[PDB]
DNA sequence: ACACACGTGTGT
DNA sequence: ACACACGTGTGT
C-alpha cells in the first residue's frame, strides 16, 4: 500500500507495523502497560537462506536469551529495505516471558506428559522429517521418540472445511480406545488453557486475534474456549518433537499462531543450566549488528553477556536410517559447517521459558524446533502447546449443511 | 504444472 | 480387519 518482491521477506501487519523501531516501542508499551527495560526489541533481518544441517535437520546459528528477570515481552521485529513509509518495520515475533502461572504450568507438565504418554494417538506430520526422510530426529525408540498430537478441528481438503463434516458426535479430544473420563480430563486442561490465553493474544496482537473471532459466532463448534472471544479451533502438543523447517499453510489468512511452551523440571529457574534444551527457529533470518536503538556496542554487549548466544559450528555422529518413510538405520556424521561459514545463511532462535507465551504468523515465516539430544517423551524436556485456527473454518455445525 | 498435507466414516 | 470415497491451495 505504499509507493517506496520475495527478497525483502513476507510482508503482513497485523502483529504490529511502524515507520521506524521506536514507533514499534510505543506500540509494545502501550499493549502491554509497561515501558522501559520490560520492553525488549531486537532487529532481525531477513536473508533466505535456510540454516539447515549437512543431512537437512534444524540448527540454530543464535540464540536470543531473555536477559534478565526484568525483560517480560520479547519482539523480534523485521525493517524493510528502502521503505520510508508508515508500514517499513513490522514485528514478526513476540515473546511474553511471563505468559501463565507457574503452578499450572507445573501442573500441565506433569498431566499431559502422563496423559498422552498413557493414552495418546499420535498425529503424523510432513515436519516430523527431513526432505530425504530418512533422518532419526525423533529418536528410533518407537516406546520414546518425539511425537505430536492434534486435537480440535482440523481443516480438510476433502470437504474444504472441517474435518467433522459428516461427524454425528465429534470427539475433539481424541484418544487411544475409548475412555470418556480420560478424555474429559484432557479437554478440560486444553480448554482452560485456551480460555486463559485469549486476552493476552487480544491484549498483545488484537488485530490477529481480532480476524480470528470475526466468525466466531457464526462457527460456534468449530472455537476452542469457554468464555466469549474464542479465537481459536486447533490444538497441538509437540512432547520433544524436532519440527523441521515449514510453514503452516492451511492455517488461516491473516492470523496468527500461539504456542504455550513447558520445560522439563532441571530448566525451571532463570539462572539454571538445564542437561538439554529445545529452541524455537527461524531458519531464514540472521542477527542484527546494532540493538533496538542503533548502537554497536549495545549489541556486542549483549553478544558478551549471553542475552545474544553466537553459535559455533558441530560436528556429530546422528543416525540415518537404510530406507525412506513412505508416503535398520546407520551411523553418519553431520555437521553445520557451511551454513556456519556463510554470514548470510539464516538460523535466529529463541529459547522460550516454562509458562511463556510465543506469538507468530506461522503460516508466512519459515520455523522449525531442534532435535533434543536423547527424545523421550514419557520425560520431555520440552512441550509445546500450539493453538491456532485453519482456513475456512466458518460455518456452522462443522460444515454439515454444506456436505449434505 | 505437480507431488504433498496437524483424516474420518462407510464399505466389503 | 483393510478398502474405498471425498478432492484444496501453496511452493517450486
Ligand atoms: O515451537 C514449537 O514447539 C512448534 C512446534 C511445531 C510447530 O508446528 C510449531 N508451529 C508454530 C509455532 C511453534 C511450533
Ligand atoms: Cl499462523
Ligand atoms: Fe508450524
Ligand atoms: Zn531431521
Ligand atoms: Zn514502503
Ligand atoms: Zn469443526
Amino acid at each position: 500500500s505504499c509507493r517506496c518482491e520475495k527478497d525483502e521477506g513476507p510482508f503482513y501487519t497485523h502483529l504490529g507495523a511502524g515507520p521506524n523501531v521506536a514507533a514499534i516501542r510505543e506500540i509494545m508499551e502501550e499493549r502491554f502497560g509497561q515501558k522501559g527495560k520490560a520492553i525488549r526489541i531486537e532487529r532481525v533481518i531477513y536473508t533466505g537462506k535456510e540454516g539447515k544441517s549437512s543431512q537437512g535437520c534444524p540448527i540454530a546459528k543464535w540464540v536470543v536469551r531473555r536477559s534478565s528477570s526484568e525483560e517480560k515481552l520479547l519482539c523480534l521485529v523485521r525493517e524493510r529495505a528502502g521503505h520510508t513509509c508508515e508500514a517499513a518495520v513490522i514485528v514478526i515475533l513476540i515473546l511474553v516471558w511471563e505468559g501463565i502461572p507457574l503452578s499450572l504450568a507445573d501442573k500441565l507438565y506433569s498431566e499431559l506428559t502422563e496423559t498422552l504418554r498413557k493414552y495418546g494417538t499420535l498425529t503424523n506430520r510432513r515436519c516430523a522429517l527431513n526432505e530425504e526422510r530418512t533422518c532419526a530426529c525423533q529418536g528410533l525408540d518407537p516406546e520414546t521418540c518425539g511425537a505430536s498430537f492434534s486435537f480440535g478441528c482440523s481443516w480438510s481438503m476433502y470437504y474444504n472445511g472441517c474435518k467433522f463434516a459428516r461427524s454425528k458426535i465429534p470427539r475433539k479430544f481424541k484418544l487411544l480406545g475409548d475412555d470418556p473420563k480420560e478424555e474429559e480430563k484432557l479437554e478440560s486442561h486444553l480448554q482452560n488453557l485456551s480460555t486463559l490465553m485469549a486476552p493476552t493474544y487480544k491484549k498483545l496482537a488484537p488485530d490477529a486475534y481480532n480476524n480470528q473471532i470475526e466468525y466466531e459466532h457464526r462457527a460456534p463448534e468449530c472455537r476452542l474456549g469457554l468464555k466469549e472471544g474464542r479465537p481459536f479451533s486447533g490444538v497441538t502438543a509437540c512432547l520433544d518433537f524436532c519440527a523441521h523447517a515449514h510453514r503452516d499453510l492451511h492455517n488461516m489468512q491473516n492470523g496468527s499462531t500461539l504456542v504455550c511452551t513447558l520445560t522439563r523440571e532441571d530448566n525451571r529457574e532463570f539462572g539454571g543450566k538445564p542437561e538439554d534444551e529445545q529452541l524455537h527457529v527461524l531458519p531464514l533470518y540472521k542477527v542484527s549488528d546494532v540493538d533496538e536503538f542503533g548502537s554497536v556496542e549495545a549489541q556486542e554487549e549483549k553478544k558478551r553477556s549471553g542475552a545474544i548466544q553466537v553459535l559455533s559450528s558441530f560436528r556429530r555422529k546422528v543416525r540415518m536410517l537404510a530406507e525412506p518413510v513412505k508416503t535398520g538405520s546407520d551411523e553418519v556424521w553431520s555437521d553445520s559447517e557451511q551454513s556456519f561459514l556463510d554470514p548470510d545463511i539464516g538460523g535466529v532462535a529463541v529459547a522460550p521459558t516454562h509458562g511463556s507465551i510465543l506469538i507468530e504468523c506461522a503460516k508466512r515465516e519459515l520455523h522449525a524446533t531442534t532435535p533434543l539430544k536423547n527424545p523421550n517423551r514419557n520425560h520431555p524436556t520440552r512441550i509445546s502447546l500450539v493453538f491456532y485456527q485453519h482456513k475456512s473454518m466458518n460455518e456452522p455445525k462443522h460444515g454439515l449443511a454444506l456436505w449434505e
